[PDB]
């Protein structure tokens, strides 16, 4: 095999999460790329050094080091300096060093099994004839693979127009070729639901009961960046979208991985690749913040997502690899920004897609500069 | 002891709902006050004039008659002309003509029992020793009196900060004196939940199983205007609050009755009166909205309600009747607009309470003009 | 007939302006009340303590002393803590300690004559038959009393709708009884023009040539707080209005004294008092601002002032002194907030008058507490 | 010679302006392309037909005809349907029919001389060695060529950072080769000043006294679309920019020709071509609308223009003709949107350049489809 894996995490904490995260990473010999920020205290740097004494291939480049790498690649203004968007630095660094597997995690996720890194290496098994899951409505609820109380829930980013009729959707499994390049692992405790669902029923994930699935062509499901492995080929299409763009005056937030999860998914299907959902499952403790503020942050993106997802199914792309496909995707978003109709599509909402498309090319242009 | 009842409904439809609503109203000799708007087609007037042929005590004052009435009360600018706020015209007319019971309804509710008016006449039974319900957390979930699928839900306007711990709250019933002047009837089909709950679980209320309760002092529950009887004494405090005020730039909507229900509730309790929940139950069919637009409209008011409800418990009021208590409440809101802190309390959100307090005094000023 | 004068200045600088300002103040034995802010460096306190060694009756209450004072007056939230609105603290202290004349100045004005305090004591001369100036259009351009290059200009706050026809307006002087309680001194160098005029022609006031005038009843002119003496009776109506309220989404700024100057002007005229323009003239050097930012700040208030001034002429007031007249003015503003029409009168702009009216009552409520 | 000229005007009026505009156009045999809108009454169509009886080569394509041409060229959503941006239709139509000179005028401009069309044919004289005007600050005040009362003024779109020092700027004329492709004619009566200047001094253009100038390389001046001739080669770079994009929440307006005037100017200088200012001069009567509303509309663009103009001088372009240069300009604006710094450069302001750049390519892509 001889597979290299790099875990990418951005944080502003003191580094205490490394105590319950390092053992699973250092046992598999995987590299951990911790991306600090301006508002990151010197305790995280000391915590990374201490865990490197204990035998962890951890790196924590200071904001000075990060700005130099982005400066050489002619992208000094691409990544903001007070946001979790800085995880793109860890994406770029792991892609530069040439890792096979890039695992994107948050600083509050804990692996629940010993084979955490091994289960994420499924994106490097290549194309096999394997059971792939299809849905008559083109959507798959990966939260249905879990035991959730008090009621059924959809993951964050799942389109709202498809939820009422999804209970009638036919689900079939067929033995077909598939090349898994993205593996989204599930989460116990507080699942990855949007702020709307969390305020309504406060879901609780008890256990992973549904196993693992591989979605077929035409069946989609939102992919996150808190427990997801991405093959280095698919990483150019995994650019964490920059937030802050106002929709009808209200800036969107906390949806960078919803767009990247769909974008790397659309790009993978154009190249005949698939997305996997299931194991490894992480421990995600419950929240502790302002859920009404989370709602006010997520609504601007939620108002647009259903329209953007519908137009992406009708926009065929081009490209031989992920860089060419992701750029063809950026041009598709600019055409979508002028065709889509709706009350939430004020001039600033349409301009959100146009600036995002430019930032997506600035990301790929920096990757071509590396190569 | 002949009790007179007036039903207030504002609508822009052609008047087809009168075909099914008038039977239960004319069987009790009750008055129906339909309040049309500017865009209300001339077909509603034909339905009202024709349903009066069948014995319905219905009125439908055109916008010319509504504005001539509001001119003489020195309040021409109080009520907007493209909003459901125009139901205040119906409240004013019934209180002018001297009805004992004012039943507020929407144009899509349907009485499910033949005793609809009689069950709403409970707000005239006077004070007597009756079983009253109290709660350790000071909140009562009226939806718990219903059979709701797929999971438990809270009514629209229920404070979000008290929802997680409400399951542990103790509920007791004690024989205590109480005077019911507000009776909020429940609703089958699509229950009155906020847009957050409806997007999440799409609730369906199957039956009324919990019976009727009378809330005690210090126990609150949101009261809407879709199926609520208000005694003529309590009506001055039942002013339907005017929407449209921006909160951090986003205008609020669909919460006029949420503020009115709490305001008439706090005023009733200060005067020794109580609110009742339960019967009569109406049929509110599930109407397919733009639920994302409903969410975008309700979030501005939701961001402030939790703070507003907490301060209204700390602020004692003054007044002998509802007219004096409602004015003291308006001065209390202006004191709250400067006391309160939070991220959602930008200068426009604070000025929303100040403009609302002035409009409430304008509403009571017109009632003092009539009386 | 010993008259006491207090100069009120708020600043965030290091206190270098005291080197040139204190001579004219300590030569007249006048009191200087410097009001620092949170971000005011500790160098200002050394300049005040040291200028008192040279005989200056100066005080500089820290933010701790300012908040302790405002706590006992039940107005802790009245005055923000990062605004020039904190000069209201200086108005409060001088009115508390009982000074006859309160001279409002900025930290960049410089008296050009040795009789600065004496010329400002004109607001204590009492009522006498004196030449008063009237205008056929009801407006007087105080900048016409100055020599301004390169062209004629209007002061900041002058209504725009009356500017084109003001050249045809007739000006007459008549021996009439008048009682001056407000004296607005003029300014050489950079005149007090709005950001619109300054961006256009960059005015430069070379000399004071028109002398002094006393405006008659029905003749108005904006009064600022950069060089204005207010008698202690008129000070309750001189509350520096709080900025920040959004007009159609855009927050207003730099117009607190424009509203205060008109408010104390309308209140003085209802009580039979007059406003004076002319001497003493200060040296206001041209300070290079971000003039585009100044324009963006002043436009919100400018969009409303023309409508507000027109309605304030139609609304008669009540009151025996300034405390009762200023409160009647606040109730008049709430009546105007609903009467007025225009494109710039979105719900947030109307609620700006309602919140301002409450803050004015809070200001007078604290003065009633002191007295 | 054998020169064809097409005058482009968009309007919503009844067509009365054709009475005083047709004689100068029909005498020279020039085509007039009147572009109506949705809110255009049938009187303009009758007025165009009547003037065609009198011998005017006028055309007035209905909104149905306009949408078909844009539909064939795969640009159905490029041009909005309630704006003067529809003059781009007249630009495209005259470019399709192959006119040498395209004269862009407003419906309220009247030629003051008989040689109006002949003086605008100067953009077809080709390159000659002629006196070109240079300025040490790189800016030229074309309003200095007029007699303006009561004081000197700058044209709309002139950068504000350069105005104070422009009085010291050296002006020299040198005999050098120049190919005039854009000729901006001046205007008597109400000049083309921004809303800031018009509210301050209300300028009045008395006569054209300065003659005509041809700006050299590096010397710029804003160009408008109300009295300007554009050679068909330079027309691809004359796309009237679409307004409505919010800057810090405030949408910009009335600045479509300010950006197009600078863009066709920058593109012309890259190709060695020049811009001419002077004759022919038109009659522009005084305004009649809400000048405060004009200010509120123009400020969002004014806050950005000085920054955009500075970066355009430091961004070298590419291209052999105007189509290639205008597209290279669109990519330059996207790089400028991420390099520029300022308080007014909120996320929606930066996204204004990105969407504008996409619309500029959609314009050129439609022109390449025509060819
Ligand atoms: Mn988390
Ligand atoms: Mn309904
Ligand atoms: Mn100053
Ligand atoms: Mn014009």
């Amino acid at each position: 095999r001889d597979i290299s894996t790099a875990v990418v995490v951005t944080t502003i904490s003191d580094g205490g999460f490394l105590d319950r995260l390092a053992p699973a990473l250092r046992d598999a010999g995987a590299r951990l790329i911790v991306i600090p920020d301006r508002n990151t205290g010197p305790a995280l740097f000391a915590a990374c050094e201490r865990h490197r004494r204990l035998g962890l291939d951890v790196v924590c480049p200071s904001v000075a080091e990060q700005q130099d790498l982005l400066e050489r690649l002619a992208v000094p203004d691409l990544i903001p300096y007070h946001s979790d968007n800085r995880r793109n630095v860890g994406y770029l660094m792991a892609w530069m060093e040439g890792f096979d597997v890039i695992v994107s995690m948050d600083d509050d996720n804990l692996p629940t099994t010993d084979d955490f890194v091994e289960r994420h290496q499924v994106v490097c098994q290549g194309p096999r004839t394997q059971p792939v899951t299809a849905s008559s409505d083109g959507w798959f609820n990966n939260c249905a693979l879990l035991e959730v109380e008090p009621t059924e829930v959809f993951p964050r980013g799942f389109p709202f127009h498809a939820r009422p009729a999804h209970a009638q959707a036919r689900t079939s499994v067929c033995e077909r070729p598939a090349d898994v390049r993205i593996n989204a692992g599930l989460w116990l405790g507080d699942p990855d639901v949007d702020a709307i669902t969390r305020l309504a029923v406060r879901p609780n994930a008890l256990a992973h009961s549904g196993g693992s699935v591989v979605l077929a062509e035409g069946t989609w499901c939102p992919v996150n960046s808190q427990n997801t492995a991405v093959h280095r080929d698919a990483l150019p299409a995994y650019y964490f979208l920059r937030m802050g763009q106002p929709v009808d005056g209200v800036p969107m937030e906390k949806f960078g991985d919803i767009f990247s999860g769909y974008f790397v998914q659309v790009c993978a299907q154009h190249l005949g690749h698939a997305v996997r959902f299931g194991d490894p499952v992480v421990e995600h403790p419950r929240n502790e913040h302002d859920l009404l503020d989370d709602l006010h942050k997520e609504v601007p993106a939620v108002r647009l997502l259903d329209d953007i997802l519908d137009h992406l199914r009708d926009h065929p792309l081009e490209g031989g690899d992920y860089l060419e496909t992701y750029e063809s995707l950026s041009y598709a978003l600019q055409e979508i920004a002028e065709r889509v109709n709706g009350r939430a599509w004020s001039p600033d909402a349409r301009a959100f897609l146009h600036r995002s498309a430019h930032l997506m090319r600035s990301w790929t242009g920096a990757l071509r500069t590396v190569a």
